[PDB]
DNA sequence: GCGTCCCGACGACG
DNA sequence: CGTCGTCGGGGACGC
């Protein structure tokens, strides 16, 4: 079994997500659980939850197929002590709102050394965010993703997410997402099945899919090893259906969030229904 | 320096 | 009432 969405929209509401999802006949869904631009988001009401969670009991959605994100302000491996404490802060907030919606996942970036710390000094950071954050709360678990490696972004290379684990203690609730555009932007080719293979064997030897607990299918606009993150639809980008078809049908990706950032949602319904058809 | 990439609340419009 | 535009304000790309 595989959970196959998109990162729906939750204007209007969180409910209003998992009705976009299941509008294009999803079976996994993302999202954001406040905007992901701003510091300050409203406490969430009880009727916000309860909605919520009213709207996913209704299409069967269960807390294993969702995949909330966090915010893009976040920097966990700030080099600032001020600014690294806001964005933990914010993390064990989105956090703790997870927690009061019964969500059991949260998709977080890494962090940046912004070019004022060394990539262990940064990666430690995390580390250290993460224990924290997880001490805070209860039944998340924190899932970083892997990342194209712009600017000072962390993250691009397994090492980076396996050093961070590393540092975790409780490493019961802390896991990876991998999203293709940023792992082909990042180096690891996927252009072929062999080179899916490869890419994944690699990972497999230096993370390991007991901490896979989500995937972000998106193609590239942005080209091999060019460590720019810019996604585009499946098959329309530098990457090629290949690695979609290959990744549906490899069992080693089931039992999780399989999320598409494809840039037209309008086709995610199509796209949905095409990686379906692959498996 | 500025438009655009990795959006949801809400006020102004019509 | 539906829809659009602006604000918010981290880190970046590329011109
Ligand atoms: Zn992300
Ligand atoms: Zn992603
Ligand atoms: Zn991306």
């Amino acid at each position: 079994m595989k959970y196959i969405g998109a990162h729906v929209s939750a204007a209007g509401g969180l409910a209003n997500a998992a009705i976009r999802a299941a509008e294009i006949d999803a079976t996994a869904f993302a999202l954001f659980t406040k905007n992901q631009r701003q510091w300050r988001a409203a406490p969430l009401t009880t009727q916000t939850i309860d909605e919520f969670k009213a709207a996913c009991e209704k299409y069967h959605y269960t807390s294993a197929q969702i995949l909330p994100h966090d915010s893009y302000l976040i920097n966990l491996g700030h080099p600032v002590t001020e600014a690294l404490e806001k964005s933990r802060d914010a993390f064990i907030d989105e956090m703790q709102r997870c927690e009061q919606l019964g969500l059991s996942l949260l998709n977080f970036h890494p962090g940046s050394h912004l070019m004022q710390i060394s990539e262990e000094d940064c990666l430690a950071r995390i580390a250290e965010s993460i224990n924290i954050a997880l001490d805070k709360t209860q039944g998340v678990t924190a899932v970083i993703e892997n990342t194209a490696g712009q600017g000072s972004n962390l993250g691009f290379k397994f090492e980076h997410l396996a050093a961070i684990i590393d540092g975790v203690e409780d490493k019961s609730r802390v896991g990876v997402c991998i999203d293709t555009c940023h792992a082909f932007a990042a180096g690891y080719d996927l252009r072929t099945p062999a080179e899916c293979e490869k890419t994944f064997a690699d990972f497999a030897r230096t993370v390991g899919f007991k901490y896979l607990r989500g995937m972000h299918l998106n193609d590239a606009k942005s080209t091999f090893g060019s460590r720019v993150d810019r996604h585009h639809s499946l098959g329309e980008g530098n990457i090629g259906h290949d690695a979609f078809r290959w990744i549906m049908q490899d069992d080693r990706f089931d039992g999780i969030p399989l999320i598409l950032q494809t840039i037209n949602p309008d086709i995610w319904a199509e796209e949905i229904a095409w990686l379906k058809a692959q498996q």
